[PDB]
């Protein structure tokens, strides 16, 4: 038996009936009353002793939705004076059987920690207050849910762009009152009301409107919709930051907007898809349409082939009027060089001249007259060395209409093409460029399209030999030809008609005798060698979902033992240099093979009799294999080093299978910058750039005190700033010397480099910019840190970022950035980096970009050093379509084996879940090569932040029960009712609708856990919580990839899906759960997956550690980097020493 009206089952012991007060009245006759009378027509009263009931008398809940699904809801209970605050029933009339509840709101969600509950019937509104001790269960759970609600709503008004890991904790750790009788929030509770929550949230923002952003479109919310299978459009309940800019960098994006600026995928089946009208409004838009484009706007694009060249190119030919020469030839060659030239009007060698080009692509083609002469057909020609329009530059729209570039393009030419003379202008930088900080065509930069890069002009110098003939065009290809070019530069004594040599070259490396040599893995070979059974599926009902590239191998290394090659005709034919190599083992080349890559080092070789021949093509660079027991220094010494370098102590029999001592004939300042760390975190960019020798931060700038705290304890040099950098800018800018806390401010030329991370929020989107976008764009920490960069002029400058950053908004955030540098003058460009491929055993790339002063060197991007799997390598950058790369060659391989979670963690002490002692002995010895440099070759007692979070009784039972076989998630888990410890208990998952698109288990049991597996809408209350497997894993799963891993274990030979920040088991993260104890990663792990040495300490609580480390930029990167501009300054220390 259940109730025609409200739908109760008769048998449920948790029913109760209407019991009614006497001088209960109806409601027309209670409201006729003297006890009782904001800007409405209502009219407004208190109500107390409240029960809600169906037509029969079963005492129902208001939230289920029965008011919308036309269930007539009878309320009773004493009225009171809109005044009275009483709650006590004494100062009002008992009314019975109130009029059906036309529908109930709510009001309370700002300033005001109170929450009104309002009923409105055919004759009045009321304001609830207490409930009849009958009707007090139904609406305490009510309350509860208005109150998670509340929270949810209010932090999200204070913290947009919140993920779903900080809502949880949100939630999770909010002090809920006495008056609401639950003990603390968790996830599962969240996830429990994730529809009631949502709804309310959605509410808010129709309610209370302005032109911004609905809190319900916040990552969470979204996250939290995703998750837990909400339908959105249900509906209910109603009642100038600026940046510190320099007047430069404000022009460039105030321009922008006084020029490029201007200004319905409905779903159709939702509640807010089915409502009119607006001009009655202005506000009718659906939300599961926001959603889908707010999703959109998060994703990018990701091959692409490589970009046209400028000028090649069609040009057209002109005048035939008087083309003479002027003056004495300036020199001989077939043809007859000349200085000066005719056309009707004078024009020398060094000017520049425009050519009309074919009426199609319409810009002016604009080139320098490098050389003019006539040809030995009486021809009269010249040399038009070409210069690139900023808008053909990666900058487009962003540049300057008369901004040109100097380019790699050049052409020969009859003088018929010249359209006219152009004045074209070197805006060079000032003899006080640094101090500077706050029409007709120029130049200003050097523009390489292959790598983006701006860099400052070379000069020169024109030689007499070639003063006639002066293109640096021509130079720059002819240097680079020789480069790229394979010569021998000493040869012993000939053989069959192949030259034994003693030294070679290419790309800039010289190759000798006995040098050690990199080669692809297929260059050549070693002496090598030579189905699953039925799950039980009631216990493992969710296993079915399971179902449904790898890293390359190192670089093969050998030594020269001759230099063969080959001949043409007369002499040697270097398209045919040949070598043969004594081939070197690794470790895992061995017959030890995964054994070896373990507690090895990674830059330990075996040498082996073995031998090769390969051509001097395939060679990737040149290394160092040196006997480790013929040293000058330790192995360890030997090895930090320098780049390349690694050692054999032993030679592999690769036939008897053992190790013999190797034969006989195997045997034998800098300048650091005074940097400015802006948005310092814990300091891991700065920890590389100290790793780099080439920097020490004398000021670092961290508005969050735990991260500053931290920075000091690694840095105590460091004067760090506890600010916005935007106060901190503006007071060096009025001209003060020291802040309030009296710390000396950094002055103009103090700064000699400038890094930071800028966290980019108000507008990290990928869409076409808007007045909304810009807005954010124009006042974001990228324009705070791009004055930083126009006032103090620092020699280097670095702005690392989320690879996205790159694509951003049509690309625009990165074309504005580029734009500045420019305008100031400085050399810039851009690229995105994969940490995994530095020594990180983390999938992580980043957008880095760098600037460079014009008088020192634009550094290059580091060469990746170890090897990582391609998927996780896309490093190119798609920009108004062309493809833009860095100078990065190695793809494809790396001289190093990749590090693993393994290498990264295998040596740490076991730790519960929950672990609390800071301070713990390691209880042994450093195991994998990158445990032993993070550990330290100098003994540390202590073992620090190895603290993981306490996770719920749930979720901790949860974690016991996932499996420890490689790559095991959620879907692992069995269905088993586990006693949570406490009086708690985790139940089966009740299986109980039809999965249409899944079918049934091989028990021919059924797979669906909610209505909407058979096709049809949701069926609240076919909702499940408190279970092992969570429920809204399967109720999402199939539209959603299974849930991939949640729940999963780190596999020891895998990566951490990213940057860990919170590790959240169904978080946006990846996967979290240690690979064998039952819990999820401690501190210290994530510090290690950033590669931190073991020392790094770390402020706050253990989330404030755990944000700390997985905001860092990983100390491996950021010194890979750093030895990028370490060359940088040593070539401009060399090079600034002459006469
Ligand atoms: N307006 C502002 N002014 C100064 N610092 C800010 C800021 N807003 C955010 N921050 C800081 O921005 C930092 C970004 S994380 C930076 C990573 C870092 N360079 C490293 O390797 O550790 C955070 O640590 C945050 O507290
Ligand atoms: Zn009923
Ligand atoms: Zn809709
Ligand atoms: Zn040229
Ligand atoms: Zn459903």
């Amino acid at each position: 038996p259940k109730c025609p009206e409200c739908g109760q089952h008769l048998d449920d012991p948790n029913l109760k009936y209407q019991q009614h007060p006497e001088d209960a009245v109806d409601e027309p006759q209670m409201l006729t009353s003297e006890k009782l009378s904001t800007y409405e027509d209502s009219p407004m009263h208190r109500f107390t002793s409240f029960s809600v009931y169906c037509s029969r008398g079963h005492l129902c809940p208001v939230d289920t939705g029965l008011i919308e699904k036309n269930v007539e809801l009878y309320f009773s209970g004493c009225a009171k004076a809109i005044h009275d605050e009483n709650p006590s029933m004494e100062g009002g009339i008992n009314g019975k059987n109130l009029g059906p509840i036309n529908q109930w709101w709510l009001s309370g969600f700002d300033g005001g920690e109170k929450v009104l509950i309002g009923f409105s019937t055919a004759f009045a509104e009321y304001i609830l207050m207490e409930p009849s001790k009958e009707y007090e269960p139904i609406f305490g759970l009510m309350q509860e849910k208005i109150y998670i609600s509340k929270i949810v709503v209010e932090f999200l008004q204070n913290n947009p762009d919140a993920v779903y890991e900080d809502l949880i904790n949100k939630i999770e750790t909010t002090v809920p009152p006495s008056t609401i009788n639950v003990n603390r929030f968790t996830e599962d509770s969240l996830l429990r009301h994730a529809q009631f929550v949502v709804s309310q949230v959605e509410s808010y923002d129709e309610a209370k409107d302005d032109d911004e952003t609905p809190i319900f479109l916040s990552p969470c919310m979204r996250a939290l919709i995703h998750l837990a299978g909400v339908s959105l459009g249900q509906r209910r309940a109603t009642r100038p930051t600026k940046a510190t800019t320099t007047k430069l960098v404000y022009q460039i994006f105030d321009t922008f907007f006084s020029e490029q600026i201007e200004k319905r995928r409905r779903c159709g089946v939702c509640e807010v898809c089915q409502q009119p009208e607006c001009g009655a409004c202005l506000k009718r838009r659906c939300p599961n349409l926001a959603v889908k484009e707010a999703d959109d706007d998060e994703e990018a694009d990701d091959e692409m082939p490589s970009p046209k060249k400028l000028h090649q190119g069609k040009k057209k030919k002109q005048n035939k009027d008087r083309i003479s020469w002027l003056g004495q030839p300036m020199k001989i060659e077939r043809t007859y060089y000349q200085k000066v030239s005719i056309d009707e009007e004078m024009l020398e060698v060094g000017d520049c001249v425009s050519v009309i080009p074919d009426d199609s692509s319409k810009p002016l083609y604009l080139a320098r007259v490098t050389a003019l002469w006539e040809d030995k057909n009486g021809q009269m020609m010249f040399h038009a060395h070409w210069f690139c329009a900023g808008t053909d530059t990666v900058l487009g729209a962003t540049s300057d209409p008369l901004e040109l570039f100097l380019v790699g393009e050049c052409e020969n030419m009859q003088l018929s093409y010249i359209h006219s003379k152009v004045k074209v202008i070197y805006k060079a930088p000032s003899e006080n460029w640094a101090m500077e900080g706050g029409k007709t065509y120029f130049f200003q930069l050097w523009y390489n399209q292959e790598y983006a890069r701006f860099e400052s002009p070379p000069k020169t110098q024109p030689t007499e030999d070639n003063k006639h003939k002066f293109c640096l065009s021509c130079i720059r290809l002819a240097e680079l030809r020789q480069k790229e070019m394979p010569k021998v530069l000493e040869q012993i004594e000939e053989v069959d008609g192949r030259v034994y040599c003693s030294s070679i070259t290419k790309n800039g490396v010289v190759y000798r005798l006995g040098d050690s040599v990199y080669l692809p893995p297929e260059a050549f070979t070693f002496n090598i060698k030579v189905k699953k059974d039925p799950v039980n599926e009631t216990l493992y009902p969710e296993h079915y979902r399971k179902y449904s590239l790898d890293a390359p191998e190192p670089y093969r290394i050998g030594r020269i033992k001759e230099i063969h090659c080959g001949k043409k005709k007369g002499k040697v034919n270097e398209a045919d240099i040949k070598l043969r190599l004594y081939k070197f083992y690794r470790p895992e080349n061995t017959h030890r093979s995964y054994n070896g890559s373990y507690h090895t080092d990674i830059n330990m070789l075996y040498w082996s009799d073995e031998e090769a021949v390969v051509n001097f093509s395939d060679v990737q660079g040149r290394c160092t294999v040196e006997y480790g027991e013929d040293l000058l220094e330790s192995i360890q010494d030997y090895s930090q080093g320098g780049p390349d370098r690694f050692y054999f102590l032993e030679a592999y029999n690769s036939k008897t299978k053992n190790f013999e001592d190797p034969p006989n004939h195997a045997r034998s300042k800098l300048p650091k910058l005074r940097t400015l760390d802006v948005f310092s975190g814990c300091g891991g960019l700065s920890e590389g750039f100290h790793q780099a020798g080439i920097s020490e931060t004398l000021w670092a700038i961290e508005m969050w005190d735990p991260a500053a705290q931290a920075f000091r304890l690694n840095n105590p040099g460091t004067t760090v700033f506890t600010e916005d950098c935007n106060v901190l800018l503006k007071l060096v800018m009025a001209g003060e010397v020291t802040n309030s806390l009296g710390q000396r401010l950094p002055q103009k030329g103090d700064v000699e480099m400038l890094c930071g991370g800028p966290p980019c929020q108000g507008f990290s989107g990928m869409n076409r910019f808007n007045s909304r976008t810009y807005s954010k764009f124009k006042n974001s920490l990228v324009v705070s840190f791009l004055s930083y960069c126009d006032y103090y002029r620092p020699r280097f400058f670095l702005l690392e970022n989320v690879r996205n950053f790159v694509s951003y908004r049509r690309s625009m955030v990165l074309k504005l950035t580029l734009r500045c540098l420019v305008r100031m003058g400085y050399q810039c460009t851009f690229g995105v980096l994969q940490a995994g491929q530095y020594g990180v055993a983390q999938t992580r790339r980043r957008a880095i970009i760098l600037a460079a002063a014009p008088g020192e060197k634009l550094p290059l991007f580091p060469e990746p050093l170890h090897v990582f799997a391609p998927r996780a390598c896309q490093l190119s950058v798609v920009v108004d379509d062309k493809k833009f790369v860095s100078n990065i060659t190695r793809l494809s391989s790396g001289p190093f084996r990749t590090i693993t979670v393994r290498d990264t963690m295998s040596d740490l002490p076991e730790i519960q879940n929950g672990a609390s002692n800071s301070e713990i002995p390691y209880n042994g010895e450093p195991l994998s090569w990158f445990q032993r440099q993070l550990r330290g070759s100098h003994y540390q007692p202590i073992l620090r932040d190895h603290i993981c979070k306490d996770m719920s009784p749930l979720v901790a039972a949860r974690m016991r029960h996932i499996p420890l076989f490689p790559g095991s998630d959620w879907r692992d888990l069995p269905n088993i009712q586990v006693r949570l410890g406490d009086g708690v208990i985790a139940h089966k998952l009740q299986y109980t609708f039809h999965d249409v698109k899944n079918g049934y288990s091989s028990t021919g049991a059924l797979r669906g856990v909610c209505s909407c597996a058979e096709g049809k809408a949701c069926d609240p209350e076919s909702r499940q919580f408190s279970t092992l497997i969570p429920w809204c894993l399967p109720h999402t799963g199939n539209r959603h990839n299974h849930w991939a891993g949640l729940y999963g274990r780190l596999e020891w030979d895998g990566f951490f899906s990213t940057t860990v920040t919170n590790p959240e088991p169904m978080g946006k993260q990846g996967r979290v759960l240690h690979p064998e104890q039952h819990r999820v990663v401690s501190v210290r792990e994530c510090a290690r997956s950033q590669g931190f040495p073991d020392s790094y300490r770390f402020f706050g609580n253990i989330l404030d550690r755990h944000r700390q480390v997985g905001n860092a930029v990983p100390p491996p990167l950021a010194k890979a980097i750093g030895l990028e501009i370490k060359l940088c300054l040593l070539s401009s220390a060399r090079e600034s020493a002459s006469a």
